């Protein structure tokens, strides 16, 4: 079944592909699907490493699958990762805002705040609060890093250009796109928080459970809800800005090795899947949280046929990227 090229961001991801592809060989018949370990610098690259036929594979947040699908990357969503439990997967997880209780602001008085970002152009770290964030930006609302740099008073946004827009890399110079910056992703964004660089961090509902351990340590965390008022980071079902979609593993859509690409999962997650095996874990790491794949996942769902980005994200996820995209108020 030959090789799958899996590219991976950064030096973190690459340790944890390799020990990936050892123990896969290890228990893979050696006429089946193995891993081979492509290093790049963002996700952007690997993008385009896939869409160069310089690598086969690389796990997406879902909105940035839209942008892969984008020419001239044409790239397709092949296996997602779900969530949840093993009895009821779920293929989405919900973007909330955190934020540390007593505090005093809700989310109609966050103009003037110190904000962290998973990074820019991702849904629970970007586009989902900015979007909902949108009309209370001052104008002009477009280039949109330029207006949410000028809103709040200093963030992290990771992947943006620092040199056109400075504060979103004031909480983390340079805005590094991947986990050499410590704001980076969910757990950075998280941190940035938790370390009191920023007043508040979006990310996912699962992003506090999968950093703190202590119950006693999580009730000086809230979630900022919709009508403006605070709950309980554990009231996330009923207090989040929005679902989104599974982050999700993308490849070309001619000549993509998406049949290989979901052997090589649906095996590696059969074997060092979910609390599948002490020697490897596929969703978690001693090198980092969210390597290669989401900490809060629990396994893989292929998905169907020749399906597209817009296809698969769904109509409602798609509107609001329009609705991003074509601004008013
Ligand atoms: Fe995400």
């Amino acid at each position: 079944d030959k090789t799958v090229r899996w590219c991976a961001v950064s030096e973190h991801e690459a340790t944890k592909c390799q020990s990936f592809r050892d123990h896969m060989k290890s228990v893979i018949p050696s006429d089946g699907p193995s891993v081979a370990c492509v290093k790049k610098a963002s996700y952007l690259d690997c993008i385009r490493a896939i869409a160069a036929n310089e690598a086969d594979a690389v796990t997406l947040d879902a909105r940035l699958v839209y942008d892969a699908y984008l020419a001239p990357n044409n790239l397709k969503p092949v296996v997602a990762e779900f969530y949840g439990s093993k009895e009821d997967p779920q293929t989405f997880y919900y973007a909330v805002a955190v934020v540390k209780k007593d505090s005093g602001f809700q989310m109609n008085q966050l103009r003037g705040k110190k904000s962290c970002h998973t990074g820019l152009g991702r849904s629970a770290g970007w586009n989902i609060p900015i979007g909902l964030l949108y009309c209370d930006l001052p104008e002009p609302r477009k280039p949109l890093e330029k207006a949410v740099a000028n809103f709040f008073s200093g963030s992290c946004a990771p992947c943006a250009d620092g040199t056109d827009f400075p504060q979103l890399c004031q909480l983390c110079p340079g805005c590094g796109c991947s986990t050499l910056n410590q704001y980076f992703g969910y757990s950075g964004a998280f941190k940035c928080l938790k370390d009191g660089a920023g007043d508040v961090a979006f990310v996912e509902h699962s992003t506090i459970f999968e950093n703190l351990a202590n119950k006693a340590d999580r009730d000086q965390y809230e979630l900022l809800c919709l009508d403006n008022t605070r709950k309980p980071v554990d009231e996330y079902k009923d207090c989040h800005l929005a679902q989104v979609p599974s982050h999700t593993v993308v490849a070309r859509s001619m000549g993509g090795k998406e049949d290989l690409i979901w052997e090589l999962l649906n095996q590696a997650q059969e074997h060092f899947g979910k609390d599948k095996s002490k020697e490897f874990q596929l969703f978690s790491s001693p090198h980092g949280k969210d390597l290669l794949f989401k900490d809060s996942a629990h396994g893989f769902l292929k998905v169907p046929p020749r399906m597209d980005a817009k296809m698969y994200l769904g109509y409602e996820y798609v509107t609001a990227i329009r609705n991003l995209r074509e601004g008013t108020c």
